[PDB]
């Protein structure tokens, strides 16, 4: 029993980061077989930032300008390239701890584990999910970029995910491993508004059957709903949609329980209109939507990689 | 910017889990040098659980009824000894995995971070506080004993929790490396109540002013309060006694912030009396007690 916020054992992602500076700016790169992947940002000084053009700045460095360091031991890097906004190093030595792994684009929705890291050295690591206007909610720091989000299927790493900045709301931005940004965003320094955000309701109605099988069952009432007239309901509240999809995807939740997709929807319906009234589910006063059905199920089942 | 409940990286920890099975019951151990530790529960079937003589259930195990699995090579149990309520298991093989490392009792307040296990297979991580009551609010199934707590310091594996039991109010008890449970706790199955609780007082400052440094402020008033007179109101809602040592270890972070504790301790007592009136502070409709003064400075 018990329900935590719990990310993926960081191990095989340790091994996997470097330090990578390049002029005064100095941040973490990934280094998988021979090529170290790091935000193109690193070969811009402050001032450039402003209005880069990275290809005019790309073609003024050279392999020495970028210094790698694996530890105590320094890597030669005998290549670069540009491919979107990420930098491609090409390094002598082939990482012997590079595990199985992906490069995947993961859907606003979906979550992953940020191992946060600072001059090539893990410091900490914690869940994120990528908010439905491309952001994500993290805790970064000068140093942190090309820190990454990954989940584990047991022996592979599917890194989706490699930061870069940090928009008004103190909300970050950052690309997928190909450097293609998730969202409107760009590598520059100009203002930048991330749209309006909304409420990732599947994830709710996960979160609520995590209550349940935890013993928190005072929310649940004996009326059900149509997807369509809960869909009234959750466009007032600022949340997402509904689907077939969603509804479907809840199924195995849905059977552990004994309740219907439908009869939790009218149980989220009541509670968005009246409010919690200064009760709390699973230890938290407002919904949580940072929990898919797989991070619920995952928890209530104790799957291991 | 961004505060956010972090667990530290797990790779040093992962290296040491392995399986342990005696009889029916299968558990995690840690394996640090040539030694196994693990629950010494992983002895008892279903029926001695319920009153276990652990004297009399060990003596009737041998080394051979103890299969240790550290992926899929078997370790040879050459020893077994029980150290208050941990089996430390001898075997024929160091561990080259073993990381620099300590065993510490933490105290009430203090925080860790949990890495999950099941076949002796690392699951998640997360960061968990001792409670005043010392119990812990994680998330544990069946086979999960065996997992452990620790702090990390630069190279340095500090362990200081091996988990052991779930109480009756949903809550987990366990013990030190040393196999010393925190608070009252047997490891019996029998109803055992956790004490009252209280909250962390020093740890919900230091989360004010983690959304302080963060620019979370609408909290901050232009009042300030003595020691006296913020624990008359502290007692009232169950919060722990301020110490002159809270006011101390605030240090670092009042200094970063420019702001008095006595000030950020008038905020706290707005904040206990008049409530939140539906606003949050970091994202959080209730007041936080699970982030250290140390746990904020390392985010900040
Ligand atoms: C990477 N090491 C940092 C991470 C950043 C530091 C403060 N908080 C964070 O998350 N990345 C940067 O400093 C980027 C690099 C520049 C650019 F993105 F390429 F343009 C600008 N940086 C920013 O994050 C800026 N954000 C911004 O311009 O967003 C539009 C700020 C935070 C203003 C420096
Ligand atoms: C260890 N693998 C489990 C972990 C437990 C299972 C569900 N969630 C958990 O945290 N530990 C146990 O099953 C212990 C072993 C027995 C004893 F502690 F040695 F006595 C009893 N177990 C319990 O946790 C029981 N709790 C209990 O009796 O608390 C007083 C329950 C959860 C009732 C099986």
């Amino acid at each position: 029993s018990g329900f935590r916020k719990m990310a993926f054992p960081s191990g095989k992602v340790e091994g996997c980061m470097v330090q990578v500076t390049c002029g005064t700016t100095t941040l973490n790169g990934l280094w998988l077989d021979d090529v170290v992947y790091c935000p193109r940002h690193v070969i811009c000084t402050s001032e450039d930032m402003l209005n880069p053009n990275y290809e005019d700045l790309l073609i003024r460095k050279s392999n020495h300008n970028f210094l790698v360091q694996a530890g105590n031991v320094q890597l030669r890097v005998i290549g670069h390239s540009m491919q979107n906004c990420v930098l491609k190093l090409k390094v002598d030595t082939a990482n012997p701890k590079t595990p199985k792994y992906k490069f995947v684009r993961i859907q606003p929705g979906q979550t992953f584990s940020v191992l946060a890291c600072y001059n090539g050295s893990p410091s900490g690591v914690y869940q994120c999910a990528m908010r439905p206007n491309f952001t994500i909610k993290g805790s970064f720091l000068n140093g942190s970029c090309g820190s990454v989000g990954f989940n584990i299927d047991y022996d592979c790493v599917s890194f989706c995910y490699m930061h870069h900045m940090e928009l008004p709301t103190g909300v970050h931005a950052g690309t997928d491993l190909e450097g293609n940004f998730y969202g409107p965003f760009v590598d520059r320094q100009t203002a930048q508004a991330a749209g309006t955000d909304t409420t990732i309701t599947v994830n709710v109605l996960a979160w609520l059957y995590a209550a349940v099988i935890n013993g928190d069952r005072w929310f649940l009432n004996r009326f059900t709903t149509t997807l369509n007239d809960f869909n009234l309901v959750a466009m007032k509240y600022n949340y997402e949609p509904l689907t077939q999809d969603h509804v479907d995807i809840l199924g195995p939740l849905s059977a552990q329980t004994g309740i219907a997709v439908l009869d939790m929807c009218a149980s989220l319906k009541e509670l968005l209109q009246n409010g919690m009234n200064g009760r709390t589910i699973l230890g938290s006063a407002l919904l949580e939507d940072e929990f898919t059905p797989f991070d619920v199920v995952r928890q209530c089942s104790g799957v291991t990689f």
